[PDB]
């Protein structure tokens, strides 16, 4: 298991210009377009995104390709990131792999702002740190994915991916 693998299994894979869980449009593999309610407007930053006139669909090809530009992106907020820096830095390859996820899903903003369960996790303190992550807007909109990546910082292990 990889976190490419991961995120493909949390996000799934949509050639056509999708609704996600909060109602934004998005494509591919979790891709968002915008947030904006305007059908057309997704239209617009899908085509700029891809460098062609798709028309709302895109190939597997692209999607992936837009993929490898959200992980790498992902990876270098996280990088850049003086909440976040720390922690990944702290933690093992499979830890930082939850770390990786949820920035993807959530963005770097949205994760610099779990203080507390960042701490915890900086400290090792692994059980309480998943009790802490579950008290979240996260884990009661996306409950069964926020437990999979939770369990994978409680264990330091994929079994909830296999
Ligand atoms: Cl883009
Ligand atoms: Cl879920």
């Amino acid at each position: 298991m990889n976190i490419f693998e991961m995120l493909r299994i949390d996000e799934g894979l949509r050639l056509k210009i999708y609704k996600d869980t909060e109602g934004y449009y998005t494509i591919g593999i979790g891709h968002l377009l915008t947030k904006s309610p305007s059908l057309n407007a997704a239209k617009s930053e899908l085509d700029k995104a891809i460098g062609r006139n798709t028309n709302g669909v895109i190939t597997k090809d692209e999607a992936e390709k837009l993929f490898n530009q959200d992980v790498d992106a992902a990876v270098r907020g996280i990088l850049r990131n003086a909440k976040l820096k720390p922690a990944y830095d702290s933690l093992d390859a499979v830890r930082r792999a939850a770390l990786i996820n949820m920035v993807f899903q959530m963005g770097e903003t949205g994760v610099a702002g779990f203080t507390n369960s960042l701490r915890m996790l900086q400290q090792k303190r692994w059980d309480e740190a998943a009790v802490n992550l579950a008290k979240s807007r996260w884990y009661n909109q996306t409950p069964n994915r926020a437990k999979r990546v939770i369990t994978t910082f409680r264990t330091g292990t994929w079994d909830a991916y296999k």
